[PDB]
């Protein structure tokens, strides 16, 4: 119930909501159906429109007009955004010349620069170069101010997620918004765009922006808008409530447009009939910069115009049906479109089973546009699992393509012509950055960035601690001029034991064998050093890395590699080696394919064994450090000891003898060397962070060896490539991936072929941040670099996606 009977009369646009069942005159009554009966006639006037005229200047006041060209009409804050333009002699915002803003330039009682996010829905990177004719305001503000050639999005590349993730620094994961539709099994209840349980506060988790400003005394704009206002009256709104006395002010403030996404649903990204929405979206920039001007605020205000995600060519015909792989396909549920998500129809079936409906559509069609994945093997750096409403299995759909149950689905709901929510990599999908203001650098170019990272800047411009958030605070100071938040180092928390020769040969009983029975005091101190770290400079170039929880580990030291061994899990933490571009490849001599040697460092209690390997029929065994890298036959011996040893399924070995054999060296000649560090990560509960030891859901067969759910490498070089990785000056190049550690190859559906025709595509699929690996491992990395710890946070955020 709503008693719609009150009124409006001095309430337009309140920022206090107010409770049912008393009528409502904010941002988002109308979506409610709560308005009081006279919000249209007071709050949403439209009589003469939006723009002053030379015979309106000097008017009297009509209270019935949109906007007012009177004398009065700046003192009372409501002037139509041409105002100073038509009547004054004034020039448009977008007319001048650029100049620095070296401080802010504010109004008296102004205590901060104000902050303006223009957030605009379906805005693809690439309409900032192709659409750049038609969008002078928008062009001034990029190349005026700092830009980003893109910003990477969330996965699903979907309004809710996005916009929801731009204001908490939060994956849609921890967030909730998992999606555009969702199905809470504990609350049962439905979340869909359409309708009322989407507005329940129990969805929307973490804390937005506006809230973390209102709990630290920060006044917020409401920053939703319905549909019906207009967006020429959103913006006379933010002006008016930038006039509001200094109390009661806000200094935090969201624009939204529906468009371009609206129009490019229907023509498509590049459709003819996208000119026109882009002129208008740059239009509405005008107005705002106008009116800043008007208010002289143009100096102050930060301004953020920001997209939630690109569009992509997508049409009716390119749609997989699942009632063309599967059988029972009445006893599913799927959540269909870009992405698929897929639960048994209902839970009183115990004929349900999920394995089957994976084989089902596993490699099935040749040119198949989807790929089934359990969430928990999805690609780490979607962080697409930690959440009960996303289901168990998942379809990542291909870039210009649909997935749906049956084709009845598709012409009993061709429309549209655009569509996104793919993979968060793909280059259509990517969206625009541009940042204005004072607190922003001038004419500044930066690297492209994901959207998680924003909310931490925008506290920063605010002058708030962010909430704890998925952004790594600090990897943005580069955008800015000033209220850089100076990051430190964590403490590390183990310090390593550096074990000597401890433990006779005849102690172990490891049931391992070794062809090394081969017997010189020039060489002999030689190798002693090496095991004391004589070599660790050319290894370790970037300190060694600090373990952020309480564990028991030792450094061990080698000739041509390095580690941190878990005496808890029983193999290293990390691995670590220098590849140079002249380094040789060799293979493992037949004498010894099958050698693993006790290491005289480490007690038989804290050493992996041979008998368990021999006796789990489904585990066999890798090493971090490669035997085909060693530098000499020698030294070749130190890589066969069993505290370089880690399980491996047969089928995952296939594809870590083709990383260490073949692409570890051509990364090497490509990037003029490169330093590796390896390692195993144990993730079961998929939440994307370390697990304990108690976690642990899978140890080799009759031992206490932990199994990892992956494998991960960080491959980093001089920038610089006509330094070598080993003695580079400057700035740092990094590639890293997690590999997902499984019993088949089901994943890569051309994996009965040479490895050199998949293993590589399967590396880049999983490909990740620095970052990702440092949550799920508890290292912290780089340590000691020449570089600037905030250059350092940049770097461990980069992702390498290979898209052209
Ligand atoms: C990205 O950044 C985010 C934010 O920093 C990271 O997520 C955080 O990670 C922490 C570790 O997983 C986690 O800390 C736990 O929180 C518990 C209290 O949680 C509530 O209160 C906070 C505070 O305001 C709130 O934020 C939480 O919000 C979640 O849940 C609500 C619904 O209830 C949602 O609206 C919201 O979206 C959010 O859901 C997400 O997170 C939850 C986990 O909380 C997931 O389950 C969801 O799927 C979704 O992803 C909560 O309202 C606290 O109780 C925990 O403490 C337990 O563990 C310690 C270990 O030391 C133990 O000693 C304690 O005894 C305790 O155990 C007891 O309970 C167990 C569970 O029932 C039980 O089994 C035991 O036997 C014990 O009885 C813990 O501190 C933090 O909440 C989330 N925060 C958010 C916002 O998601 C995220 O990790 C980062 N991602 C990456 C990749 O780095
Ligand atoms: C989704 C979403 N997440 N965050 N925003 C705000 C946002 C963030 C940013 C940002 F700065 F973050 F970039 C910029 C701009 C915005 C405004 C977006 C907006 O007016 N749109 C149109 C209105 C639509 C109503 S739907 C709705 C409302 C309230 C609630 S409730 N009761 O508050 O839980 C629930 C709902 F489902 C949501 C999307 N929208
Ligand atoms: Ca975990
Ligand atoms: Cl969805
Ligand atoms: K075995
Ligand atoms: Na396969
Ligand atoms: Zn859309």
């Amino acid at each position: 119930w709503t008693a719609t009977s009150g009124s409006c009369k001095g309430r337009c646009f309140e920022l206090q909501e107010v409770g049912p069942p008393d009528c409502r005159c904010d941002n988002l009554c109308k979506s409610y159906s709560s308005c009081c009966h006279d919000f249209d006639e007071l709050c949403l006037k439209t009589a003469r429109g939006w723009e002053c005229t030379k015979d309106r200047c000097g008017e009297v006041r009509n209270e019935e007009n949109a906007c007012h060209c009177s004398e009065d009409c700046l003192s009372r804050g409501d002037c139509c955004t041409n105002y100073q333009v038509v009547c004054k002699g004034e020039s448009h915002w977008v007319d001048d010349d650029c100049e620095e803003i070296k401080v802010p330039e504010c109004p008296a009682g102004f205590v901060r620069p104000p902050l303006i996010i223009f957030s605009v829905d379906g805005f693809r990177a690439s309409y900032m170069k192709k659409g750049s004719k038609v969008m002078p305001n928008i062009e001034k503000l990029r190349s005026c101010g700092t830009h980003a050639p893109y910003m990477r999005p969330v996965y699903p590349t979907k309004t809710f997620p996005n916009l929801y993730t731009l204001a908490t620094g939060l994956y849609p994961e921890s967030h909730g918004i998992v999606g555009n539709s969702m199905y809470d099994p504990v609350f049962d209840a439905s979340f869909h765009l359409r309708g009322r349980e989407k507005f329940n506060h129990r969805w929307w988790g973490g804390q937005p922006l506006w809230i973390t400003a209102t709990k630290q005394g920060v006044r917020a704009g409401t920053f939703f808008w319905s549909v019906s206002i207009p967006h020429e009256r959103r913006i006379l709104t933010i002006l008016q409530w930038l006039s509001l006395p200094d109390n009661e002010r806000p200094s935090v403030y969201a624009f939204y447009s529906e468009q371009p996404d609206f129009s490019g649903h229907k023509y498509g990204p590049f459709g003819p009939e996208m000119t026109n929405p882009l002129r208008e979206i740059d239009k509405t920039v005008g107005q705002l910069m106008d009116g800043l001007k008007q208010l002289r605020l143009h100096r102050c205000v930060n301004v953020i115009f920001v997209g939630d995600h690109g569009m992509e060519d997508v049409t009716c015909d390119r749609t997989e049906f699942l009632s063309n792989y599967l059988t029972n396909v009445d006893d599913i549920t799927l959540v269909p479109g870009t992405l698929g998500r897929i639960r048994a129809k209902s839970i009183n079936n115990s004929k349900y089973d999920p394995k089957t409906i994976i084989a089902a559509l596993t490699c099935k069609k040749p040119d198949q546009h989807f790929k089934p994945y359990m969430k928990q093997h999805l690609p780490k750096r979607l962080h697409y699992a930690n959440n009960r409403r996303i289901e168990d299995i998942h379809l990542l759909v291909d870039r210009r393509w649909h997935v749906a149950r049956k084709p009845l689905d598709v012409y009993k709901k061709c429309f549209f012509q655009g569509d996104h929510g793919f993979d968060n990599k793909v280059n259509s999908m990517q969206t625009v950055f541009v940042g204005y203001g004072p607190t922003f650098k001038y004419r500044t170019k930066v690297p492209p960035f994901e959207n998680i990272e924003l909310y931490n800047v925008m506290c920063d411009l605010l002058g708030l601690k962010p909430a704890p958030n998925n952004g790594t605070h600090g990897s943005l100071n580069h955008l800015l001029r000033t209220n850089t938040f100076r990051p430190t180092m964590p403490d590390e928390v183990s310090r390593p034991n550096y074990p000597g020769i401890m433990y006779l040969q005849s102690e172990f009983d490891l049931g391992c064998t070794c062809d090394d029975k081969v017997e010189n005091k020039l060489e002999e101190l030689n190798k002693r050093l090496h095991t004391k770290g004589s070599t660790k400079e050319r290894h370790l170039l970037y300190g060694r890395p600090a373990v952020l929880y309480r564990t028991s580990y030792d450094i061990l030291y080698h000739t041509d590699f390095e580690s941190g061994y878990s005496e808890i899990f029983l193999m290293p933490l990390w691995t670590s080696y220098t590849i140079s571009k002249q380094a040789e490849v060799s293979s493992i001599p037949e004498h010894l394919t099958n050698c693993v040697r006790p290491d005289v460092r480490v007690s038989p209690g804290f050493s992996q064994n041979c008998l368990a390997y021999k006796n789990d029929k489904q585990m066999s065994y890798g090493f971090l450090f490669p035997p085909y890298l060693s530098s000499s036959p020698e030294a070749k011996y130190d890589a066969f000891l069993v505290t370089n040893m880690v399980p491996m399924y047969p089928a995952f070995k296939r594809v870590w003898a083709y990383f260490q054999r073949v692409l570890v060296k051509k990364y090497a000649s490509e990037r003029n060397g490169v330093n590796v560090i390896s390692g195993p990560i144990f993730d079961y509960n998929y939440d994307g962070l370390r697990d304990t030891e108690d976690e642990i859901k899978q140890y080799v067969e009759g031992s206490s060896i932990p199994v990892p759910t992956h494998y991960y490498s960080i491959i980093t070089s001089c920038l610089d490539f006509t330094q070598p990785a080993d003695k580079c000056d400057g700035p740092l190049s990094v590639s890293s991936f997690i590999l997902p550690h499984r019993p088949d190859n089901d994943e890569s559906c051309n994996s009965s072929e040479d490895e050199s025709k998949w293993v590589e595509e399967l590396m880049k699929m999983h490909t990740a941040r620095v970052r990702d690996i440092e949550h799920l491992t508890g290292l912290d990395f780089y340590r000691k670099t020449s570089r600037s710890y905030s250059e350092i946070l940049t770097l461990k955020t980069y992702l390498h996606t290979y898209e052209s």
